[PDB]
């Protein structure tokens, strides 16, 4: 629910920061890297990921949305929870971590405390082609997200994009839907 | 609990928006149609439906209360959760979705990914009527408190007959004192 | 956790109001009576009781803590949830309802939809000795509140009230605590 | 998630207060002592600890994070919950409480209502060598341990960084140690 | 599900026994009194009440179903669980317990450990007009009510059947009343 | 798990029976109709349906498996639990209940206490073509049950049945699988 | 609920045995020591502890109640589950383990995989006063067991033991109960 | 808990069997291959895997322990539950399924309804090795108690060197006393 928190940095710890928004101070966990860029008494905005469990409600912040998204993705792998996800990133910056996950670098992953030889392999297997392996593609992802079949979702997207090129990613989606909604 | 969010649109994505209110940016999920009327770096407000679950708290936003209510009404149907409720709405605007249901159009609904012939019929069955001036609202509020329609009506008529031009709320509390009677 | 909501009234329905506090509009379920005193586009505050459940997070507003408290109390009774509780309060104001309870007027309680025969007796039995009837009394209940007995929560308090001529109920409490600790 | 609330004090009670931040009045539980320093109609800030359970979401306020942390720590003992924790802190101020715990003062703890002879002993066993009182190397190792690294390997990298970078910051030292650890 | 166990008594204890039915030794909890009548190495039968919880599956034995039913009934009172129920029945024999309850003997109940003044009162309020002691028409209506029919409609059909079938069996009367009710 | 219980009928009540198997007495809920056929002190076998919930474990018995299956089917409808299911059957024998559910007889269903106008409609809608509206069909049901697509499941079944007619329902299934397992 | 399983041994592995009781073969997890005394195709009995959890229902066998009991006891400690408990018993027989606990021999406890430094101290502290050191003592614990204090569970018992010359611990208990009830 | 059921086959259906043991008929789910070797009105025994869940307790039976274990091993894979585990086995006999996995044959597995290219690869990845004489079993039992392989081996070699022809169990307990050493 909480996608971001912007406010006065009240405290910069070694594994988190406290940002005050409208008098409310939110604790947001982060990596040294993300923290290093923060200074007490200054304003700051972090892109967060709110993770609610039965006995907890936690925020994890990052510099950008690309990174925050990467975190959420790490979470989708079996046996990889919030903490381990953060550790992976604390040990390997987003850019590297991604790289490793493409180069199937199992040696590198292992270094992250908590990731065994197998664990690393499951991570590499689960997301090598889900990190980085543009009008068109985005629109079909949107349609597949709404539950449409791929080789049909892309059929609408080509018709739309071809019938109208100047189309933005959003308008393109609206169009595809109108054709899929079968007028 | 959160019925709405008003703030600066920090980001307009393909399936949701981020609105900042008091330095807190809330992710509000929405349909492409709703998503269209929005612009980044602008002030905006979306009527929302906050769904609380064990491992999640998600917001779903719409242009008006009316639409946000139809959203919740879809959830009231067995088998239909938020994702599908949203998809149904993305494929059919509120106005149309309402007719498809009221009109019992199994074919149209089926065009929504996830809704099969059987599932479409259920929605048509359970919602057919469920899709849609002081007397009715007052008794409704009353029935909403467990009172029996008949008894609810029989106290509302009495009140509206007391004084006629009475706020719907005023007629309601007035009818309550009569029901806490003796 | 949320004790009160104060902001612009965005909508006033028959069983709830929406108060926008800092851009976020909270839905607050209230009684027609309470809802009566509220007009849209106006600033308003409401003492609330936040009910947290696995699949829900709901607010309940009232004019004062006096009523918000009774509400919470109604919920102390086995078999009584928020809907029934609000219903009860909608049929009888906090003041009166207390009377019905203290006077065990089961005939009036049953007037509330959802509360019948034994349901009322169950309530009358569970709430009488805690509905509606000084620096010393509190300070002791506060100690009894932290777990302290009474025989001892009274001696420490008497010790301090005779010690410090007579001042704040606060310092008397934290003073009785200091003794109770050594 | 909520680490602190700041706003107007709407009501000071004997076991809780109401601080109103941006229209929202949050109820935060505290000890007579913590409540003492507060005055209604005044703007005040309190370091809180948000405990979320299945049918409850509560705030517990304190004067500073140090005290707040003590509270969280009390909760780490089996059988010790929010209520008992507060009671403990209401009878013994934080300093006193840490003192007692480090000095196995079972007699003192037993005085707290609800805490018996055994409980006092478990607490003393649990908390004793774990109290922020009863400095760049240790912290950095602490964080490295926290991220999943073993004590040995952690010291090894922290020492290196410090020897190279004369003496600097826990932050930089941490970030630099993680770099080495990344192999 | 398990309503009774019958087999060799492997061990009579002070608060439970072990009856071995077909190789499986079931532990069933009971009162000193119920345990009295039992003798090790003897074949014995006990009417049980199986309480299944999330992390527990237990048996509670009694001399006859009547008593077993009383136990189940005690459990229908908010705040009253298996343990308290047993204790209640250990101090007061079933007859005595029903007596007390019907006679609002709050003094007697309060004697049971764990049951206070209030508890005794709730119990008396709850149980009192609901005790199998403190006959074909009533039962059949009882069953018809149990199946979801309202008292009025239920009597109406039961009377009919009985008037037609002079006087017969609760069974047949029930089956015949359900037929009419089926319209 | 428990599909049936055969033993000495220890007690015949108005809404259940107690059958003892190897010294263990199981309480099995049933309709008057099913009970009427039972007599105390006699042996008896009932086809049961064990329904386990977090705080309970119950058995529901019937004359045959066709009926027991009908019960399980009623359970698959939304808002229809064990009790209501039993009541439907207590009020309408299997044969009739089925009939009603085909003739969309909403009037009849309503009579069952607990089934409103809408409730009945959902039941009729959900299972009119799942009660009764043979080598071939059974084999495809088996394959669809294992997760196979219908219009492909039946394609294998025809090949098998045609290539070999004398086939039993079971052997026919084994065959289809071998062809679907793609040798 | 299942206190013991007696039947034909169908299989004897290294960490468990399968006893077929009346056609049903129950898997019973045991220690190599216990498993030692068992030979396939032979009749065997085993005192068990049935552990019921949401997604599991497991049995644990032992030679006697003495050990099955200690097992249950090990589980009374925070942080100790069935695996670790069995492991402990597999490394130290019930007798010895009791010694290690009573003598707080933390160096020996840590020999058990999964139990380290403080883990052992935690156990030593939680179990000593309940590990390994008459008609009157029991009867009183039995009353203390039903909730009775002690001051009173001792007087009623002394009253009856002096009343009835001296007989069954049973009748003494149900006799003390009869007094404690009037 | 229930490792096996032996009794009269009361019914042999298309996807399960009913075996009566002590007048209790248990529904044992099984594959068509296993289902074949069974005849009604005959005595039979199936090695089972009892899966306990909040709202269910289901039995799955097979011809041998070996096969029943492979069944549980499939469950250990993320995303694979009992239904699919059974389907996989119905489409591929234990022997073949083992090779398909060991051989990492994504194509074959994909023939199983429910197992896609991605899901097949996961199973191949997580089980590839997981599918398959006294030294190894003894250290394994030891490692099963948390002991470190190296230390486990270093105590087993010592024992097997004590006396050579020693039961695998005897070597195990013997190695344990050595590990509870000093």
């Amino acid at each position: 629910m909480i996608a971001s928190v912007r406010g006065e940095v009240l405290e910069v710890a070694l594994d988190h920061v406290v940002i005050e928004a409208a008098g409310v101070g939110y604790r947001v966990n982060a990596t040294p890297a993300t923290l290093a860029t923060l200074r007490q008494g200054t304003e700051a905005r972090l892109i967060t990921a709110m993770i609610v469990r039965e006995d907890s409600m936690t925020l994890y912040g990052f510099p950008d949305g690309e990174t925050r998204d990467l975190f959420l993705t790490l979470l989708s792998v079996s046996g990889v929870g919030p903490r381990l996800a953060m550790a992976a990133l604390a040990v390997h910056d987003a850019p590297a971590l991604r790289q490793v996950l493409a180069d199937g670098n199992v040696a590198a992953l292992t270094r992250v405390p908590g990731i065994g030889k197998r664990g690393a392999e499951r991570m590499v297997l689960e997301l090598r082609d889900k990190v980085g392996v543009a009008v068109r593609s985005p629109v079909v992802e949107a349609l597949v997200g709404l539950g449409f079949a791929a080789k049909q979702a892309e059929e609408a997207t080509d018709t739309v994009l071809a019938a109208n090129h100047d189309a933005t990613t959003s308008s393109a989606l609206r169009s595809a839907l109108s054709l899929l909604g079968k007028a």
